[PDB]
């Protein structure tokens, strides 16, 4: 059908808008602490701590596979990154402090992305 093509023309554009937003969120991580998944070779017991690991390249695979149906699923993956980090790492660590900054600076980017998805549909 043509009603599945118009559907995909939206999804493709959501994917296009989300690609931009991920780029901005990831620019708030110049240290690249959230670029890659936590290494299981380097933290063998990590899944004993964190059940749903998340990182930017993992969100990227999913993005280019058009696996985000809406902003809300995308936002959930972003909060995983932050929230996992704040649990696994103690408060007086470079990693906990980088998450707090990422969270603060990503508020602004996400605040405008909510308006652009509502606005443009």
């Amino acid at each position: 059908s043509m009603e599945q093509v118009a559907m995909e023309l939206r999804l493709t554009e959501l994917t296009r808008l989300l690609r931009s937003v991920l780029d901005q969120l990831q620019d708030k991580d110049p240290a690249r602490i959230f670029a890659q998944p936590v290494s299981l070779k380097e933290v063998p017991d990590y899944l004993d701590h964190i059940k749903h690991p998340m990182d930017f390249a993992t969100m990227r695979k999913r993005l280019e596979a058009q696996g985000y149906k809406n902003l809300h699923e995308f936002e959930e993956d972003f909060d995983l990154i932050i929230d996992n980090c704040m649990k696994y790492n103690a408060r007086d660590t470079v990693f906990y402090r980088a998450a707090v900054r990422l969270r603060d600076q990503g508020g602004v980017v996400l605040r405008q992305a909510r308006r652009e998805v509502d606005s443009i549909g």
